[PDB]
This record gives C-alpha cells, sequence and structure tokens, in this order.
C-alpha cells in the first residue's frame, strides 16, 4: 500500500517498511 495522506496511517505505514508494506 502507497504513502497514505492522513497522518495516522503514515506513520504505521514507516513502521511496515513503507514501500516494503
Amino acid at each position: 500500500r502507497p504513502p497514505p495522506s492522513d497522518a495516522a496511517a503514515y506513520a504505521q505505514w514507516l513502521a511496515d517498511x513503507g514501500w516494503a508494506s
């Protein structure tokens, strides 16, 4: 899943390796 605009999801996104998620 690509980087989400929302601030909340953007954090968890990074935690999952961002693009590697």
